[PDB]
């Protein structure tokens, strides 16, 4: 009578939750054990492969992860997982040995989410603080708050009360099996770096990446993806010299749009829309497995 | 008797689609002030830089006695940075109010006119004094330390995301209910009157699989400081951590901030600052932490004194 | 080549926008002229009838309205409009004669929204401050701010930049032609009143309504729809005496849930979910045109 | 030397699923204070009332010299109301900190334990003094006037939605950056030491097609005041307006507030307060405007003096 749920563990600050046995038959597997500040491409490749391979062995997946880069992993899996069963990511803001630790109830709600049949076909989900959040818009909004995880542009899909979810939204951007990114045979990802804009910004980070032959650069622009003059110069050069350039923003909400202050087509640049720099990096890496044409990368940025 | 208010124009979308045309665009300003304008520069704030900052702060400090208040018209993109620099360096204790516009003056429902008006109202209010340098946008008075641009296009983008606004503006009047506690203006030791340049401080971003090359480049270039835009509570990808540990043992100041948009990068978390000679930025986001680090480095290179400065200002 | 758009005007603080001619052939009609603080049942009946009757005469509707009760009208139309062409509501926070008045660009964006073919089948929409918001979750969050209108539980559907909308969400709750509420032959609505909970609350408002024979009472509860003891007593009486009782909350976000501190089935009560008191009142009035069974009213509250 | 901190328990979900079991539930409290507990009542705060308010305020004022700080355990539902009443009536200038819990103590990841701890930390901090009565929830210190419950179930529900929090709590320490400007505690004229009851003030809601019957009922009952939960900027449906106009001309105090969850109900908007003898509530939401109106009516019935009180406190 209960669903089969596989917990895949990666570490982070998050048996000790026996009330799980009320809602699913849980099996645990250690994939890695790291703080997610050391999250990397290899871990991501491992996770997508495991999920895709093991899909027909379970009814859903919960991935325990650190909270620091949970938002990057959730979007990577959102674009590469082809399993059409729920994949829910979860962490904790307080250690398990601390007073009023969030990990037990968080895990419980993540299992609830992975077990719910209404959760399929919603893409990869993050479940934190009683809320089901899509892997594309979810981000860490505060450095220490238990309520930190929000979908700051388009909102949560669902709230969880008493083990039940009232879903009122689903992401429209294409995800999972509706994307072309197939990661099954890949052992590395294209090299993509992020540079930060501010007053009197150095061009040296952007130059270091270009000198290294990086495949992509994401700018964390000011305002609507704007670039400090030295940084602009160096990127405009990179984009005609073999490096794809995506303009995002350091600004924590809203789109980096087309048709603002930057002639994207003149420079061969791509506007990130609502993807923040770390998220744009995810979709840039995957675009680069398929194309290096900035027109075609911009299309990818317009659909996923 | 109306107050005398000086507008110092620097450019931005508010001056776009100089200063003398701005005033004539808002004649209602004559109802609340005698306004006089000076163009200091005319740049997009994406191109703001240490020299415009020194020029403004020197100018305000020099011209303090000649006016009753200052309004700075400025691009939105880096207004939060300029605001905090001026907050630490102006010694004038007449109000200094920054203002921009998120829509072009020629566009429908342009926010520039009513924003300017409100910035003047604020600079004319005797209660605006002794609150530090201010940002006035969308009917709201915001302190220069906490104010940040939250959204890429919304007219309401500017928010003090941790501690809230100082006061709200309705029908040309302000109900002030808050003032920043952190020391500002004439309570800081920072004196830029005889400074021709600022120490070099760069910013590096942290994410999964972060490259150390951007950090290495800034070390190779002999940077006086580096501000880390960390993950979560000021955390660093290992490669980045390692370059920044090595740098701090050879006299580069290293301040851990966070790419996360609200909350403090705290002391006593996952990083042993005292061990590496790193500084925790508190609620200062990376571009704000740069502002303070640059000024910290005019006084001191000691990591412990620099930490004390990040606890007071 | 341009869409036919009918502006229906009701008043509020919001020709003078000639740039409309770039995006549609606009026709205006005065239905009423009031401040929306005097919005009433008759105006709503008029509006739904007009839209339904005139549906095949236009490509979309923009309704100009005051901002005070725009959120109540948008949900009423959201449940009663059977036209499957966009119906967009719009107002202004600043008078048209004031500096940097929001009405021109707001109207422009509302027309953009009503003209967009992607806007059909999304229910009744409110467009304010560059944002397309669903009529069920949208509410006035601040007394004076131009950015006041937000969908505070589930987020916007879409942002508008340079005359274009990137839609990433649509409401899941049933709306428009997927609801049973047919208003075409009705000339009045069931009488529904709202009472407020706080410390030491008087039962006198609730009693006045009951004494008046009201069909429904919405409680603006404390917390998770809780009721001051005197008010609870009076409502528990009303619910067994011919008055339907819906528990909402004065709290501006989140659900009044089932299975919390109030035994709803014991008392014959209905939990409002995410509907605030004014919105619950809308759906209560319409439920009462079809049923007075609290089990069946609770179902309606669970689907619309 | 640890400080002496008194917990006054009133009930709520934190005391649920008295006071002596609460302490034993949080033994770590012994690391930061000598705690002593008194049960004052044991009710859900949905049932909070004028008598519990008088009892708490009298008690705190009486017992001020016998302890170093007070923590009040309380239901979440009306904590914002109690907090503001105590903010206007306690004359003790040791910290007074309110705390509840949104999950039951028996539930997974119960917030009650760590909340209590933080409330004690706050009440023990000498810097918490002279800031008025405080609410401590979700690692955040909030002033009693602005604090409100924003969400029906979230552990982070409590926010000062207009002017922000006072300070944040990390590893048992507080960085205070704000204090309320509005007069509180020993700067208010409100003295409830010899009061056996409070004036009668009710709340009426405004929406489309609003009934006047709830307003009429409160007038018929001879209410001393009525607080309107208005639409938008304190506006009233016509029937409601008319009953409340008639009432104010026969000595009922009428305060326009707003059902809208942030922002002020302003003077000089669509309602001519001076004409009807109405008062504008400012940022006080309806349940908060009641708190102040009740206390205003212990001093005065004049609409103009009551307006002045709504501008100062
Ligand atoms: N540094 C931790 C933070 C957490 O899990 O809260 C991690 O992300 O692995
Ligand atoms: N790029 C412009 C943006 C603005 O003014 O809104 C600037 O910062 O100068
Ligand atoms: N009282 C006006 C408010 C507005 O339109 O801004 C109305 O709702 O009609
Ligand atoms: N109904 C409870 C809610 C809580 O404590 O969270 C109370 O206010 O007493």
């Amino acid at each position: 009578h209960l669903p089969n749920i596989t917990i895949l563990a990666t570490g982070g600050v998050i048996n000790a939750v026996p009330q799980l046995k009320d809602i699913a038959n849980v099996k645990g597997e250690q994939v890695v054990n790291i703080g997610s500040q050391d999250m990397n491409d290899n871990v991501w490749l491992t996770l997508a492969k495991k999920i895709n391979t093991d899909c027909d062995k379970t009814d859903g997946f919960v991935i325990t992860h650190g909270t620091d880069t949970m938002e990057e992993t959730a979007y990577f899996l959102d674009l590469t997982v082809k399993c059409d069963k729920p994949v829910v990511m979860v962490g904790a803001m307080r250690p398990s040995t601390s007073m009023s630790a969030d990990g037990p109830f968080n895990l419980y709600n993540a299992v609830v989410t992975a077990a719910d049949k209404a959760s399929a076909n919603r893409g990869v989900l993050v479940v934190m603080n009683d809320t089901v959040l899509d892997g594309r818009d979810v981000t860490k909004t505060n450095t220490t708050d238990v309520a930190t995880f929000k979908s700051v542009n388009y909102g949560p899909l669902g709230y969880i009360h008493n083990g039940k979810i009232d879903y009122q939204r689903t992401p429209a951007r294409k995800h999972t099996s509706d994307t072309p990114f197939d990661v099954s045979k890949l052992n590395e990802l294209p090299k993509v770096g992020i540079v930060y804009n501010y007053a009197n910004a150095s061009d040296l980070p952007a130059k270091a990446l270009v000198d290294a032959g990086y495949d992509g650069i994401v700018s964390a622009g000011v305002g609507n993806g704007n670039l400090y003059k030295s940084v602009f110069d160096t990127l405009a050069t990179a984009a005609k010299t073999g490096t794809a350039v995506v303009r995002s923003s350091r600004v924590p909400t809203g789109a980096t749009t087309q048709d603002a202050e930057v002639d994207d087509a003149k420079y061969g640049f791509v506007a990130s829309g609502t993807l923040n720099p770390q998220k744009a990096r995810v979709l840039l890496q995957l675009a680069l497995t398929q194309t290096k044409d900035p027109q075609q990368i911009q299309q990818i940025f317009n659909q996923y």
